[PDB]
């Protein structure tokens, strides 16, 4: 006879969307890995550490419903003079200050974090297309060692 | 022959609003997990630690009823010269002395913790939109340790 | 010289069965968060919300004594002609008009909320169960804006 | 002109005392839901269920006053034969027959119900403390179905 | 044949008010938890101890009729020189001496238990809202240890 | 001298299975993110979207004792005509509707989702085994956008 | 026209501790997942299961302050004689028997759960520190199947 | 004076196996890129593309212990009907239709996804040893554009 | 005596295209070796290091289908006033800067990163194409020592 | 008029130092695979495996500040008499027993687990440097087949 135990549980995410394309089951949650930066390298307000590039995937895409993808990065700002400057949140202790985190356009502009003001469009082609972003540090000030992590969420508009 | 046992009570939660957004289940009641500050983080007034983030997730938007939506947070505030300080509340005994919780907009801009005086707009897109928020401690003076843990309610306006 | 200072007073809340499972402790009392949900969801009678899923977990089961195991829930219904949608019951004001929730078996169908009609048998493993439910609202005409809170207790047959 | 109306009553509880610590207010007046048991599991004397752990928090703990802090229960037991068992009671009809709560300190001792012998010592850290516990079903007998209620009072002891 | 026996006996307890909103269920009479605290922190006349926090939850709230929402607390002060200080009762014996309840508003500020003495107004929305408060012991002296249980009505100005 | 302070609480959970393989622990409550999916793929009734595979580890596996392994799930199902199809559940707005899961042996059949139709059996090795299975959005309508999460249960049949 | 309704609820768990370090937030209440383990490796007393790792992250360390960091876990030992397993404890029925959990040290010690008795002294860095540590079952008799879940708390010392 | 600050994480992934040979650690997780094919090449049913190969090391062979070595592939098959086919799965959307991968053997032979179809021995030597093989896209039907991206596991048998 | 141990995991990457010609397994994924550069050749903006080719291979062309072939790079901009400069990203430090790197065409111009811009158009052969490219270093002002890593995604359009 | 839909969450991980390096990106959080090791490799105590090297790459750094690098691993030792070799730890079920993972040095030397015995110093250059180190499987007494996966974190300590 067959012996039978309780196993667990499976959780799905996902998302039903009305749009020319579907985001990649890999660029809805991903994580990007910055590294380590040097407080030499952001001595004074103004100062960027070194980018590091992630992409957003796009999954069949229709080129007949849409042409152009634009995409818009919404979360916490550093504080109301810096709107382009992301916020670091990890824990109450620990967190790096007068450091942040800019995400830059493929054209290699800030974005405003709002979820309102969009990159630049990119051509898209049937089926896969990717869409390239990278991330660096910015100083608002003189760095003082901590973690450095920041959270944000991102939509995306079809032309 | 079949036996019928008493198994439990089911209690369920929930409200029906007219509203172009509704809040998700999971931002209705949620818990922050702060962790632990230390004293020599908050010794004078003003002295601020770490932010920790936390979103409130909007579902079922639709943007031909409303295209913006903000967020004013209602609390007790630790006292009269600082209306956007929240009080910390767990016990009579044990909890940290000269030190709040600050929730911090999307912009970096501190709110007032009486529920009128709303966040910044952000623009919505249909189905699930997530508004970032972060909290941190915040001194009056020379803080005490102890435990805080601190209560807020919030109100979403739709335009 | 020991100090000794009155404590407090713990309460142990429990029910012995003579039955094949006994129901988790996590289960014989549990709530379920349904969220917020939008007027524009529930404009006509028949209209349905969302579904929220719970789950009822059974302990110490035994095969040898019963294979199959059902549940159902007694609760007040909203209406003579709806005896499948609970009625909300929050206080004397502030609830939902017009609005009920159904709890869905593991196949999708309404449950009667009368203690007698149970849902489809589920096969039973030796050790823990998890017998799923569903829960959404259901409204029995053009529902109006408050509070939607609803309790139902539910038994378990052994077969 | 503003409209004023009678709104309630507030009742606040508590209690002043003299010593290294103070019962937390979640743990002065707490339930616990031990969840249900199968008469299969107490069939004969001596049987004991699962156990289900519950916590006793002190705040404002003084190490300087008190280094060492003690837990001993007060309750009816069931006989005078079974001194470290508790008693159900709840209503004069549907409670469990030949079965009771036990409740283990944190040696895994059964402690006696009289509120004089007094737990393992515990050590005590400045701030807040955790004392844990948990409490089962004892069988002195062939137990029956029905309902398992007990009530028991702690008081503290600091050395 | 049935058989039918006496029951018992039901008793509804509510009110009818001519009011912009009407005070939920469960805050029209309401049990505030304070837990313990130690007489080291109530040494001398001006200390105060840890706040715990309760509501006042209002129902059914019409903007049309009233946008502002204020509480006024009535009690016995625990002497003529300290009116915004509840006094203990609890029974003729056992009581703690020169220790009080404070009754905190939303902007922490001390709230005058005389029933006339309102909070400041709280902006209220259509459906329900939720007034915060903080309760703390007071003393005007050296604390002596007792039990600490305070009793205050309060009334609700809509303007 | 030392600083001792209060730290946390780890909760470890975890099962003890009388079976000739234990469930991976990163098996047991595993995320499978899907990802998004356009309506256009979910036009009309039957329409499948593309497939994401997950898979169920086993360890310690003893092949004396069991030579296969089956997997059967247990979840709501969307409505009673589509047994195999899995009921979306994030809250009470947002989901998306006439969409389901559909979770696909590793045969390329669908799986009924009642806990009692187990997969076709896998031969397993001595160690770690490796059960590979397939998650799919269904369409039972036309499909419309929103949230799409779903959860299951599964047990292992050793034989 | 702008709408506001009612929103929700946010709490704020944390602690001020006067230390030279301050637990991540991640690692205050942790969830560690130790999976299935089959009773064929729980055979007798004494036998042990492979361990499942976890951390304790500290934060803000100042190594001025302290330069060594140990912990010490609180939880109710399995029995008397054996001090350093901690005991099930997830409901009354559905628990392993003769089995618990031993948490080791980062030497491999097995460490007692009295919250007295701390484990190695770490070295410590300016920042953020990850203490290591590793659970496993241990069993003290001939184990039987069922639900193994445990809780423990813990202290930091900084010396 | 020194400076340390963390550095990071080092995880190892590694398997301790009774067998003769041990598997090249590039060889236990290696990606096989099938680079582009045209929908044109895979129009109807059994359709083949182009062959690309991939090898399994395995090191340190005793010819002593066994002379021959097999592998049996496992993964999600397409359908019933083609037992041989590997199911595609990357996202929801975006993957191609009625088209598989195929693994052949070093003799050409469609390898069943089965885990216990082993394919033809190979003799081994002492030392390192390389088993090719062969991949592959089946068409089962009209394929459509989109990624296409197969998962399998495999097993070694030596006798 | 055959024994079976667990082997490993095989990962397939892919992708099915309507198109005229499909990419060679070495060219969808390709690493160039551009080597080191003197900052000596970079003093000022517009200086260009030396160039590195690689192709992209372009495999069953049909020239029925279509005849010419042209390649569009994407990737993130250095700066928006230099679209045609690759921007460097491995990490957030050791980068250089005032750096990037420029792809030209067959005929000696420098392709704009948009991935729409496609560059010159090549007569396509039936069977394998190869079509040619060079990468080269362009500085936009003072280059700095650092790793010099970029990474671009690329489409091809017959028509 | 363009379509906006919700695109997903992007976590950014990084940490700000003060020092002369920062690790780089790709080696702040890595995997190693060791491969499939043979139990005769591991007979008795003191056995060890083939060696597999991994490398801690450091970025920006700057000779000026510090001229020499050291890394000290972290990680739970296998027992108190070997601190030196890292213990597995991935289920509760699965492991290898009597065997861990040794950390080599670039001088040879195994490296003790304490996170205080630092390795050799390595004269550093400006710009990016590479620390090479070796793993492997150290054995402490008859090495039994089962998975071995062991977790270590690493600080670096520059001179």
């Amino acid at each position: 006879t067959p012996t039978t135990v309780n196993g667990g549980t499976v959780h799905f995410k996902g998302e039903v969307v009305n749009a020319a394309c579907a985001v990649d089951a890999g660029s809805v949650d991903q994580t990007v890995q910055l590294g380590q930066v040097r407080t030499a390298s952001l001595k004074q307000t103004g100062a960027t550490s070194s980018a590091v590039g992630f992409n957003i995937q796009l999954n069949d895409c229709d080129t007949s419903v849409a042409t152009k993808a634009a995409v818009a990065f919404l979360g916490t700002a550093i504080d109301s003079a810096h709107p382009k400057v992301l916020a670091l949140q990890s824990s109450a202790a620990g967190s790096a200050t007068n450091v942040g985190v800019q995400i830059l356009d493929r054209t290699g502009a800030e974005l405003t974090l709002d979820g309102a003001t969009f990159s630049v469009q990119t051509t898209l082609n049937n089926g896969t297309n990717t869409i390239p972003f990278r991330a660096r540090y910015y100083a608002i000030g003189e760095a003082t060692p901590g973690a450095a992590n920041a959270d944000a969420t991102f939509k995306v508009q079809y032309q």
